[PDB]
């Protein structure tokens, strides 16, 4: 053990941090009058409708 | 990996912000006496009227 033959010192480190995420949203509010353009075999009604508003510059 | 052969660093950005809008309004308040100048086939009355006021300088 003389002459620092067995003296030793070591250190080590390892680090990892990952993360992730996502999100989506949508809202819609209004009222629209549509018209029936087809009646299906079970009585369900296909409906289509369009509202066009022009206010000033569009 | 010596001589910084694999060391690297990059950055990037992209931004966009658009917006728009319009609005219109009108108000009218008053009283006017008009005259019937036509009676339609369903009894509705076509009416026309004019009021002219001159106060001082117009």
């Amino acid at each position: 053990f003389g002459n620092s033959r067995a003296d030793m010192e070591a250190s080590g480190g390892n680090s990892f941090n990952g993360k992730g995420g996502a999100n989506a949203s949508n809202t819609f509010s209004g009222t629209l009058t549509v018209t029936v353009d087809q009646v299906l075999a079970n009585g369900n009604l296909h409906v289509v409708g369009e509202k066009q508003i022009a206010i000033n510059q569009g």
